[PDB]
């Protein structure tokens, strides 16, 4: 062996793991910096997917709201990606925390995460690319700054098929196999990432609680919030994508 990754980095720990792989922290030994590799099982369509990641990553290296790649290998029978670390953990990791506490983000930090994680999605959709899994696990903190990560489903904006993300997450339309307006599900997620950052219960996967929300009806949140907030995020969840903003109205709107 001797390994690329164990001949270059230090590895520090395992930060994550997954269904095809886990995360570790390592540090580069030539550059000393910190870096997150995810490093899977090399797979067919299996690869085809995987392959979208590195591809999405190659393209999306230049905004400040999405994470960062450097590099991509592959070696024994494994397939290795180096990304920007992140030193502030998940938003699910935060959001989680707050739930313990009763302390929840506030208005002002909820329309930072909106506008933040709102530009990373103004830039990938620009790249006629969609996310596809939008989630509080899926957003890095690094003026704290939020990145979107995790890009297992990327996808062509015009794809015929798709890999469907997270079912807490997804908008109906998307379930019922419409791709006509993909941007507007990504929208549709960070809609209901915000809720859980405002201080909601889990979201539901099934049933009937879910059906309500893709009704368009907003969570409950345990916090006052004004008006035209709460309307900006019963909007984003509206059941008619086409009503829901786009990401560059979005970071345009007036509400933030
Ligand atoms: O398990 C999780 O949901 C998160 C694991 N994870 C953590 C945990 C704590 C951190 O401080 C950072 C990260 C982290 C990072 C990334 C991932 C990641 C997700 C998907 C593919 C490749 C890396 C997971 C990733 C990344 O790209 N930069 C990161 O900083």
């Amino acid at each position: 062996m001797k390994s690329r990754y164990t001949t270059e980095f230090h590895e520090l720990e395992k930060i994550g793991s997954g269904e095809f792989g886990s995360v570790f922290k390592c540090v580069k030994r030539l550059d000393g910096c910190i870096y997150a590799i995810k490093r899977s099982k090399k797979p067919s369509v299996d690869e085809q997917n995987a392959l979208r990641e590195v591809y999405a990553h190659a393209v999306l290296g230049q905004h400040s709201h999405v994470v960062r790649y450097f590099s991509a290998w592959a070696e024994d029978d494994h397939m290795l990606i180096q990304n920007e670390y992140c030193n502030g953990g998940s938003l699910a990791d935060a959001i989680s925390e707050n739930y313990r506490i009763m302390s929840y983000f506030k208005e002002a930090e909820l329309k930072d995460l909106l506008l933040q994680v709102g530009r990373g999605l103004r830039y990938i959709h620009s790249m006629s690319l969609v996310h596809m899994d939008i989630k509080p696990s899926n957003i890095f903190i690094s003026k704290v700054m939020f990145k979107i990560g995790d890009l297992g489903h990327v996808t062509r904006i015009s794809s015929p098929q798709v890999e469907e993300g997270d079912s807490r997450f997804l908008a109906n339309e998307v379930l019922q196999e419409n791709y006509t307006h993909l941007p507007k599900a990504d929208i549709f997620a960070l809609a209901l990432t915000v809720v859980c950052a405002a201080g909601a219960e889990p979201l539901p996967r099934n049933g009937d609680q879910w059906h309500e929300i893709r009704q368009g009806r907003l969570p409950r949140i345990p916090q006052v919030l004004s008006q035209e907030f709460t309307e900006l995020l019963k909007v984003m969840i509206h059941p008619d994508p086409e009503r829901r903003p786009s990401a560059m109205a979005l970071v345009k709107h007036s509400v933030l």
